[PDB]
């Protein structure tokens, strides 16, 4: 079974930085894209940021651009988000996904069980 088990985050201050992490199990890995979205309150679950397989092209929203970095280790099967000057904007519950084969569509998505991202002074 494909599992997606998503861990770092957490509270920080204003400004602070934290990384997120998924471990990805029960496929390989390297052969799909990756992707993280985010969740605030009374909000509409948003893409935050994209890698391909091979981690050669990568996507950021706009609101995160410079400050958020994706990547992924396709030896040890794991997706990281590196978060640096966070602001409150950022709060939310964070989700990793894994892409499915081309060409299905979002529905074929599996996601992690979400992890919270809380800015706070």
């Amino acid at each position: 079974q494909v599992q997606l088990v998503e861990s770092g985050g957490g509270l920080v201050q204003p400004g602070g930085s934290l990384r997120l992490s998924c471990a990805a199990s029960g496929f390989t890995f390297s052969s799909y894209a990756m992707s993280w979205f985010r969740q605030a309150p009374g909000k509409e679950r948003e893409i935050v940021s994209a890698v391909s397989g091979s981690g050669g092209s990568t996507y950021y929203a706009d609101s995160v651009r410079g400050r958020f970095t994706i990547s992924r280790d396709n030896s040890k099967n794991t997706l990281y988000l590196q978060m640096n000057s966070l602001r409150a904007e950022d709060t939310a519950v964070y989700y990793c996904a894994r892409e499915p084969r081309i060409p299905r569509p979002p529905s074929f998505d599996y996601w992690g069980q979400g992890t919270l991202v809380t800015v706070s002074s």
